[PDB]
């Protein structure tokens, strides 16, 4: 029996500022979270400690709240399972098929939703929730948006025997 | 006791034209690929089935060429140990830290260098050694060399508890 879960990574206030369309993401993350508060579906929250535990930075991003029994995660590395209780978090739940959201796209992102795949979940990357911020290596420059957009293409085709990857927007993933 | 082991992924005929600096990429890699071979490392090939076994497209793009005992794992999906033997084969080299070389940068390269960071391996990314092709999504465009680039930053950044990542250029790569 399949159950789905909302993990909600990184969204902390000292993470977003200057991210690719930075309130609209936000915004969107916002309404997939009430819309699985509606629909009884767990939503579990991962926090980066090295953005500063106790400072303003580390809480969640307004307008994000947490409400209560809502479980959250905190983690010190890219991957939101290594040295976490994320997986005793997930196994308590019965999860079986994650829908995440978060930040950054290309880091805590990127590396937990691929190690989700990797443990042998069912995932679905929200497209319209996740972001970055621009960079360059090498001598060129790279987008938040072109960083964001070529997330989407590479989950929109990730294949796993006996798996499932969805791409989906916040408004249309199933909850 | 660590053992390097060389891990050459998908550098085939029906892969690798059209990828960003092509002869450049397969010229270092050969030359990775010799000075591996003169140090005693081993190299272990991966190839990509769907490509289309039995056809010229799935043979090592030139100049490539496999020696007598250097394995050869065949895999349908991006990661290389999703229903395959390579982990069987690096338990039996001892593996624990893989220098990797491939295509293509964003699929086959990015899945399996994850995989093999959170099963617990000491990666070596080779910088200038992995390749893949323009592409575009959600209207921007990103190019090949955006994408390689973008790789190598990410990849000079990954840290997981006990383990140990580099980004190295094909020369520089201790072997
Ligand atoms: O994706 C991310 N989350 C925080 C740690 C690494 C980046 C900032
Ligand atoms: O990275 C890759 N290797 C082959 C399968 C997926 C792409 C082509």
């Amino acid at each position: 029996p399949r159950r789905t879960v909302v993990l909600a990574i990184d969204l902390q206030a000292g993470v977003t500022p200057g991210c690719f369309d930075e309130e609209g993401v936000l915004s969107r993350a916002a309404a997939l979270v009430e819309r699985a508060r509606a629909g009884g579906v767990p939503v579990v929250w991962v926090h980066h400690d090295p953005v500063g535990v106790g400072t303003p930075e580390w809480e969640l991003a307004a307008p994000l709240h947490r409400a209560e029994g809502e479980p959250l995660v905190r983690k010190n590395y890219r991957d939101s399972f290594a040295d976490t209780t994320l997986r005793e978090t997930l196994d308590e739940l019965g999860a079986t098929h994650l829908v995440i959201t978060g930040a950054q796209s290309d880091f805590a992102v990127r590396t937990t939703m691929q190690r989700a795949a990797a443990e042998g979940y069912d995932v679905t990357l929200v497209s319209d929730a996740h972001t970055t911020v621009d960079t360059e290596w090498e001598g060129v420059r790279i987008s938040g948006e072109q960083i964001v957009a070529h997330t989407n293409m590479y989950f929109s085709g990730l294949r796993y025997p006996g798996q499932e990857f969805v791409i989906a927007t916040h408004d249309h993933v199933a909850l």
